[PDB]
């Protein structure tokens, strides 16, 4: 009645939603936050109506979601971005790539093919033009010989010291003790294309729970938190 229900990942959103608790009590209700630690269970319960709301999506990902799933949920206004950061505990800098390196990369298309157009971006290698899907497999020129590790997002943080370096969640990173400050080597551009943001079913679009807690995300209180906490690895869009 008075209750809200939002299911998220630890980091950033599920710690964000907590510390806006008292905030939301201001607002006449009552939160709680149920824990997710993977990026599939959130929109079923979602979609199921077991929560209100979600953060811990970007509205590309709510949108393969909803084509594969056909989920009736929606995102909200965006909030801020978490850019792909590339970890390693054997090298400093990008530049000391050489042959035989491995790069940990997630078996997740859409993410596969972003990180290795990040690569491109870099000079590692160089991929077919155009804007569609590209694998490994699509990979033109290859000049330091970099052999990709696909896995299970959840595998990533424990293959750093059998690879050269991996790409990394931030909601995976923090909670696995990764400290991007010493041991990333090259940070995602902001693209607020990217930008996590609260999902929510289609029906509850002009809910007063939906705007309590999109007023509360969007709110000075949300950007200092988000700015005290992550200082520079997750960055507000409002
Ligand atoms: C579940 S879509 C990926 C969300 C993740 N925090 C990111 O922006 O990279
Ligand atoms: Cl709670
Ligand atoms: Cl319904
Ligand atoms: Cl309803
Ligand atoms: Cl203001
Ligand atoms: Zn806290
Ligand atoms: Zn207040
Ligand atoms: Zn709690
Ligand atoms: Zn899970
Ligand atoms: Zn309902
Ligand atoms: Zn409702
Ligand atoms: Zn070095
Ligand atoms: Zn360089
Ligand atoms: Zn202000």
């Amino acid at each position: 009645d008075k209750k809200i229900v939002v299911g998220a990942t630890l980091v950033p959103g599920g710690e964000l939603l907590e510390e806006l608790k008292p905030l939301i009590k201001e607002k006449g209700y009552t939160l709680e936050v149920k824990n997710f630690d993977d990026y599939i269970l959130p929109n079923e319960a979602l979609n199921n109506g077991e929560i209100d709301a979600n953060l811990f999506q970007h509205e590309p990902y709510l949108k393969e979601a909803v084509k594969a799933k056909g989920y009736k949920i929606m995102a909200g206004k965006k909030l801020y971005v978490c850019p792909a950061i590339l970890y390693s505990y054997k090298i400093k800098s990008v530049d000391e790539f050489k042959k035989g390196d491995t790069i940990a990369i997630s078996n997740n298309p859409s993410s596969c093919s972003k990180n290795l157009r990040y690569l491109e971006s870099i000079g590692l290698l160089t991929l077919p033009k155009g804007d569609g899907l590209v694998s490994p497999k699509d990979i033109i020129e290859n000049p330091k010989g970099i052999q990709f590790k696909e896995l299970d997002i959840a595998q990533i943080p424990s293959s750093l010291p059998d690879v050269t370096a991996a790409f990394i969640d931030t909601t995976y990173a923090v909670p696995a003790g990764l400290d991007a400050k010493k041991n990333g080597i090259y940070t995602a551009p902001i693209n607020d294309e990217y930008a996590n943001l609260l999902a929510f079913r289609t029906e509850d679009k002009d809910s007063e729970k939906i705007k309590v807690l999109q007023d509360v995300l969007t709110s000075d209180k949300a950007r200092s938190l988000i700015e005290e906490k992550y200082k520079g690895i997750v960055i507000p869009t409002f």
